[PDB]
């Protein structure tokens, strides 16, 4: 008897986390990190995946995968298929209709259908479980959004079988976080729980009625195309200006030197979550020299006042969609790093005139954490 795992296959990130003594270990990975890109690299003469594939993203960009959650499950043809590759730096090709990433790998011409590379993330995912608990791991639970379709769903499915996991279930992302907080732990009047989820590349607002344990997605809204990398995005531009300004050059086009300037803005937008000013700190950002600089939480805030405000459109959206009223919500759920930034969760409960957040599990880990408890229950180990 091995533990089953709740898995989180994230569309920028992925999370894992197992049920045991009475409470969910989120499990840290083999970088000791709590999280793990959703991005798969090849060389000449290896196979990266996670943290050392998004780590060389910028050295090796043609043989290096990400978003493969945006085609798990699609048509070579699909509308949203072809927009996305536009902004994608490594190949998609049609193979008899479905799509396929192409890449160099060991000197020859590879190519992969979506659920191959995320099989590979879950193969990951797998084995730092395994590195953790010390013991075979097979058996788990997978969240997808819940908006993805029949082929969508079977697809990541196929993800798990491919990487030598029994999928026990398919549950939906906002279902993981409400089970995450024991929302569905429940009996009397249907209540109706807003999940507000900003992750890195997506943004989705649910609201979810649960009666006696039973789910139902009432309505759902939000853009598949902003998260928490767009706040990140608006920074690297300040910081492009800045460097300009100090050293009248333009790194614009090395993409060796934006790559390790996003890097510093996505730890800095962690850092101002938890403090008023963070650092930007690279040596020999471009051409050798130095960049070594900081910003404060309400410059951070200004660079992105309008996205930010935009979040609430979704909620009145999703809403409306519902035909609830604000005043009908009785839980609000926040999921995705990007829903600690202060500002947000000021604009979100302002919205809401005052009414309390939850916001106690890491809203990184809350998806991974409702999984691993319904695949506990589903394991009878809780
Ligand atoms: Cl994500
Ligand atoms: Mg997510």
């Amino acid at each position: 008897k091995g533990p089953a795992v709740g898995i989180d296959l994230g569309t920028t990130y992925s999370c894992v986390g197992v049920f045991q003594h009475g409470k969910v270990e989120i499990i840290a990975n083999d970088q000791g990190n709590r999280t793990t890109p959703s991005y798969v690299a090849f060389t000449d003469t290896e196979r990266l995946i996670g943290d050392a594939a998004k780590n060389q993203v910028a050295m090796n960009p043609t043989n290096t995968v990400f978003d493969a959650k945006r085609l798990i499950g699609r048509r070579f043809d699909d509308a949203v298929v072809q927009s996305d590759m536009k902004h994608w730096p490594f190949m998609v090709v049609n193979d008899a209709g479905r799509p396929k990433v192409q890449v160099e790998y060991k000197g020859e011409t590879k190519s992969f259908y979506p659920e191959e590379v995320s099989s590979m993330v879950l193969t990951k995912m797998k084995e730092i479980a395994e590195a953790y608990l010390g013991k075979t791991v097979t058996n788990a639970v997978v969240t997808v959004p819940a908006y993805f379709n029949d082929s969508q769903r079977q697809a990541t499915k196929d993800a798990g079988t491919i990487a030598g996991l029994n999928v026990l279930r398919i549950i939906n992302e906002p279902t993981a976080a409400a089970i995450a907080y024991g929302l569905d732990k429940k009996v009397g009047a249907e209540r109706n729980v807003l999940i507000f989820d900003l992750g890195g590349g997506t943004f989705d607002v649910s609201i979810l009625t649960i009666e006696d344990g039973i789910f139902e997605v009432k309505s759902t809204a939000g853009d598949t195309h902003l998260g928490g990398e767009d706040f990140d995005n608006r920074m690297v531009n300040h910081f492009i200006a800045e460097f300009k300004r100090k050293h009248k050059k333009d790194i614009s086009e090395n993409k060796r030197a934006v790559r390790r300037l996003r890097t510093a803005c996505e730890r800095a937008k962690r850092t101002l979550s938890s403090s008023t000013q963070a650092s930007i700190e690279i040596d020999s950002l471009y051409e050798g020299i130095d960049f070594y600089t900081s910003i404060t939480r309400a410059r951070f805030e200004e660079l992105n006042a309008d996205l930010f405000r935009g979040t609430l459109d979704p909620v009145e959206k999703a809403l409306r969609d519902a035909k609830l009223d604000k005043s009908q919500i009785h839980d609000i759920v926040l999921v995705g790093g990007s829903t600690r930034i202060p500002k947000i969760q000021k604009l979100l409960q302002d919205f809401f005139n005052g009414k309390e957040l939850n916001k106690s599990i890491n809203p990184d880990e809350a998806v991974a954490y409702g999984a691993a408890v319904q695949a506990a229950i589903l394991s009878g180990d809780k």
